[PDB]
């Protein structure tokens, strides 16, 4: 497709994320975002992912810079603009994957809000994320624990300490319930592994008897 | 249901199978078979399982007895009669589970034929079983290996030694391919178990940081 030229940069940015080269991932994402936005418009489905990653990287790029104060300010305003576009694009689409992306955009909007000492807005954004996730995730999904934790943090920054304690406790509850589920999955996987190993041994000790029957049939 | 009185004996027979008490399993199966046959007729779906198990047990009961020669003869003729009824009942029904039961009835008809020094008929029955199984089983199902092996045996008893070698080799091929598949399943199960254990450890080392944040929020 003609978009490939930009999807390339989507890779080369995400690569740099796992590389830790931030301003390079920023430039990659910016170029891909500019390409897709010029082609398809400012609100197109085609730009959702692009605008999100650009936004996310910008947030990281303002975190690195911690009198260069207007630098991180401008990076955070742009992070916000891009993530909000992303959030609109995602929330429009009626599929579980898009809604969870929208929740992710909300989560990063909350993180940008936190980095701006804007804790009330942070609380609103994390709540929006949690609301979306509770419709589509299982009650022990790690993501819910991480959202509760972020929400509790934001509450604390705003001195709403009882609300903060409540969210921290919910986070702990999810983490413990997930640990239980994972323990069950371990027991199951190891049981199956034992079953298969035992059958393997049975088959192995069957083979040479058959081979001797072949030998005996040939000499007959 | 009113059949429960007989389904009881279906359990009490199968129990005795895993107990090794054969003539007791025979009497249990015979009583259940008589009950179901009186109620529903000689060819009813309701009697399939019953007539099969009776048949199978009778075969075992004639295997134990190895001038009491008419004893095992009569047990084998009855085994045959019951298993053939079972086979008709199963083959009539157009579902995978019933067809595989029909293949099982064929397999036991082949075994009765072998115990009667009737190797041509044995070959026919094992072939019927294999034909049914190759429509519904994966190419590495243990059952196919066991059928090929039984077929190869029957061939050998009838001095068709090249056919016998062919079937033995097919049996070996299935056993080796199954061993491969099981090895892959082991690798997968153990990989998953490692993943889950690692996530468990991460969650465990997350918990006390959250707990300290709760403590700090309360004292605030
Ligand atoms: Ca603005
Ligand atoms: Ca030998
Ligand atoms: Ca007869
Ligand atoms: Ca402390």
């Amino acid at each position: 497709d003609p978009d490939s030229e930009a999807k390339k940069l989507l890779g080369l940015g995400q690569k740099h994320l796992v590389m830790g080269d931030i301003p390079a991932a920023v430039n990659a994402f910016q170029e891909a975002a500019s390409l897709l936005g010029k082609k398809y418009g400012e609100t197109a489905n085609e730009c959702g992912e692009a605008f999100f990653f650009y936004g996310k990287s910008l947030l990281e790029l303002a975190r690195m810079e911690n009198e260069n104060e207007e630098e991180e300010i401008g990076n955070l305003e742009l992070a916000w603009d891009m993530l909000d576009l992303a959030k609109i694009i995602f929330k429009r689409q009626e599929t579980k994957e898009a809604q969870l992306y929208a929740a992710q955009a909300h989560l990063k909007l909350g993180e940008v809000s936190v980095e701006s000492e804007n804790y009330v807005q942070a609380v609103e954004e994390f709540q929006s994320c949690l609301n979306l996730q509770e419709q589509y995730l299982e009650a022990h999904d790690r993501l819910l624990a991480e959202t509760h934790y972020q929400l509790g943090l934001a509450y604390g920054y705003n001195s709403q300490y009882d609300e903060a304690v409540a969210q921290f406790s919910k986070s702990i509850e999810v983490i413990e319930n997930r640990m239980a589920v994972l323990n069950e999955q371990v027991k199951e996987a190891e049981g199956s592994s034992a079953e298969y190993k035992k059958e393997i041994e049975e088959l192995k000790e069957l083979l040479p008897e058959i081979r001797e029957k072949i030998e005996d049939a040939k000499e007959s």
